[PDB]
């Protein structure tokens, strides 16, 4: 399938090369997969959505996004202009509040949460999980992340938007989790974008157009933003087959873009998210 005038980034990773505009990817689109937001909520009444989002969880006394964050990343996972995975089923998990924040006790139990419920689900291609969130280090919070992957759930988590090593954030620096970074449109390295050993691979994030709250859009920048494509390719592989939760950051790292990304610091992988897709 192609879709014409995508998303700058939605054409990057079903490319070789920066500069195009048209996404490819094979029709199945994540059907049969599930893919968790633990964000600030998501619109699901967006058109967008299709009827394929709804909130499953709140610690907060609304499941309403009232910010926009989780509308946005959902809709970079799956919503049907702007999402990689545009037939996943998406579970919204509200762990942070109207002004985008949140304890890491709420942020602890929205990991353990969906790592239950996703056998309350349907998701017979497998269950993916988009952390675009993150604060200083904690263990509690990585043994958490952790868990979530220990229990058959692709974690895919955002680097920090710190311009430094991710291994002094969390839960990016759990290293059993999938940890992105974020590039531009001309394949550099996001001015803001943590790095370091820790980090898995890279993928879009500056200026992302994706879903708002309100029934509306807009462009973005964040390694929240990178965060989604690459839970968003975790699902479309899965119900592709190539891949499994387990196994599915180590075949987007093996199979991404490699070398293409400038001002990557010695040390950190020069992998961009790329689904591989010859129509």
């Amino acid at each position: 399938a192609a879709q014409t005038n995508a998303p700058w980034g939605l054409a990057r990773i079903s490319s070789t090369s920066p500069g195009t505009s048209t996404y490819y990817y094979d029709e199945s689109a994540g059907q049969g997969s599930c893919v968790y937001v633990i964000d600030t909520g998501i619109e699901a009444s967006h058109p967008e959505f299709e009827g394929r989002a709804q909130m499953v969880k709140t610690y907060y006394y609304s499941s309403r996004d009232g910010n926009g964050h989780g509308t946005h990343c959902a809709g970079t996972v799956g919503s049907r202009t702007y999402g990689v995975a545009k037939k996943t089923q998406l579970f919204g998990v509200k762990v942070l509040d109207d002004n985008g924040s949140g304890q890491y006790s709420t942020i602890i139990a929205g990991m353990d949460f969906v790592a239950s419920d996703k056998n309350n689900r349907n998701c017979p291609k497998g269950v993916v999980a988009s952390l675009s969130l993150g604060g200083g280090y904690s263990s509690s919070v990585n043994s958490a992340a952790a868990r979530l992957q220990s229990s058959g759930v692709m974690v895919a988590v955002a680097a920090g938007n710190n311009n430094a090593d991710a291994r002094n954030y969390s839960p990016a620096s759990e290293p059993s989790v999938c940890t992105v970074g974020a590039s531009d449109r001309y394949d550099r390295r996001s001015s803001f974008s943590n790095y370091g050993s820790v980090l898995d691979i890279f993928g879009p994030g500056t200026d992302i157009l994706s879903t708002w709250i309100g029934g509306s859009t807009r462009s973005i920048s964040g390694t929240s933003m990178a965060t989604p494509h690459v839970a968003g390719l975790a699902a479309y592989l899965m119900t592709l087959g190539k891949t499994t939760a387990a196994s599915a950051c180590r075949y987007i790292a093996d199979t991404a873009n490699k070398g293409d990304l400038s001002n990557i610091p010695f040390g950190t992988v020069n992998l961009l998210a790329y689904n591989n897709y010859q129509a």
